[PDB]
């Protein structure tokens, strides 16, 4: 935990400022020495695709030798019983802290920084996120309990729809963190752990859902074109594995970063060959093309052929879900043209950046209205 180490140091360093005697100084200094060594083992935000033996990481750890070496000589004063002398030596860690934020914790400024910053986006988006949240909680909470009661896990279709309800709940728990994020004019108070798991949870919902809907399609194809409860459950737990592993880029590259040397802290992806677009497009093929073709060719048969009740809900979930992702896939494509440097105009950037939040709501609006399709 590298953020906690800096919190431990910055908190202890303030105990030195308000100190009285050498014992109180040493007690705080001895704890700061431990956190530097614990930090020196860690990997910083910007050095993700580099080895522990890289010259970048050798420089990371050398910075924390300069830290520990400075904490040594300050301790030497506190062992001798020199408080006012030691209090000065501890202020040398402020230049190390400053040096550190500049090198690893500042996101490289775009040409169009303010693009997307509009007041209505910071009131519209959170209140949308709030509605999607609480409706979706009571919505998908009702669906799981009626599956235990009424359906009682009778069908093979029933189990995939129970899983989809749970996958929607896992997503919804996190939303409050993005609601306020956007309400705070894009700044993230919740730290670096939650930056990752809350970003891994929305990628999850995309992979989980589409794999679950692929199974609902393949199920309804097999169930009434060529008329396995154990195998369905074996699939569902394997879907969670692949959706977790597909969301593993959210855990690796997401970090809380400052911007342009300011107070406000953003929870952004680090991109850093240009294979991040080359393999940033393999999510679209495996997300869209692999399921979409299988799911179209699944239903185009059984719709034309045709049991009926469960087909009506799955069709409505499937058609909406994919129609919802068209608006966003258009603008996230456009955003990749902006990131690459293909398109310059900041007025165009502004349009894409302001559109993005809205298109994201639409893509994840299904998590609260999927329960409404069960009603029917
Ligand atoms: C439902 C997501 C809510 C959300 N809204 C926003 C903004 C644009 C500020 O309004 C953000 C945001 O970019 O930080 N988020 C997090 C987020 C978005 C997409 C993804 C995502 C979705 C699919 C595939 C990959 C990712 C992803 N992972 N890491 N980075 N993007 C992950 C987290």
């Amino acid at each position: 935990d590298l953020e906690d180490n800096w919190e431990t140091l910055n908190d202890n360093l303030k105990v030195i400022e308000k100190a009285d005697n050498a014992a109180q100084v040493k007690d705080a200094l001895t704890k700061m020495r431990a956190a530097a060594l614990d930090a020196q083992k860690a990997t910083p935000p910007k050095l993700e695709d580099k080895s522990p033996d890289s010259p970048e990481m050798k420089d990371f750890r050398h910075g924390f030798d300069i830290l520990v070496g400075q904490i040594d000589d300050a301790l030497k004063l506190a062992n001798e019983g020199k408080v006012k002398e030691a209090q000065a030596a501890a202020e040398q860690l402020k230049t190390t802290r400053n040096a550190y934020i500049q090198k690893y914790l500042i996101l490289n400024s775009s040409d169009c920084p303010k693009a997307g910053r509009h007041n209505y986006i910071f009131v519209m988006i959170p209140t949308l996120y709030s509605i999607i949240f609480v409706v979706g909680i009571f919505g998908n909470s009702l669906v799981v309990i009626v599956i235990y009661f009424y359906m009682k896990l009778k069908t093979v279709a029933s189990v995939f729809l129970l899983n989809l309800a749970l996958a929607d709940l896992c997503f919804l728990l996190t939303l409050p963190l993005w609601a306020v994020y956007t309400a705070m004019e894009y700044r993230w108070p919740f730290g670096n752990y939650l930056c990752k798991i809350a970003s891994a949870s929305v990628s999850f919902n995309l992979y989980a859902s589409v794999f679950l809907l692929t199974c609902l399609s393949i199920d309804r194809y097999l169930a009434i074109v060529h008329p396995t409860m154990l195998v369905a459950k074996v699939t569902c737990i394997i879907i969670w594995l692949l959706a977790g592993l597909a969301s593993l880029p959210a855990i690796i590259h997401r970090n809380v970063f400052f911007i342009e040397n300011t107070n406000i802290t953003v929870c952004a992806f680090h991109y850093e060959s240009t294979l991040p677009i080359g393999l940033g497009l393999t999510k679209n093929i495996l997300g869209f093309l692999f399921p979409f073709l299988i799911i179209l060719t699944s239903y185009t048969l059984i719709w034309k052929a045709l049991n009926d009740d469960i087909f009506k809900i799955i069709m409505a979930i499937v058609l909406f879900f994919f129609f919802s992702w068209i608006p966003h896939q258009i603008f996230t494509f456009l955003d990749v043209l902006i990131q690459l440097g293909i398109i310059r105009d900041c007025r165009i950037a502004d349009i894409v950046d302001t559109a993005m939040p809205i298109t994201i709501c639409i893509a994840y609006f299904n998590n609260c209205l999927n329960p409404l399709f069960y009603g029917f």
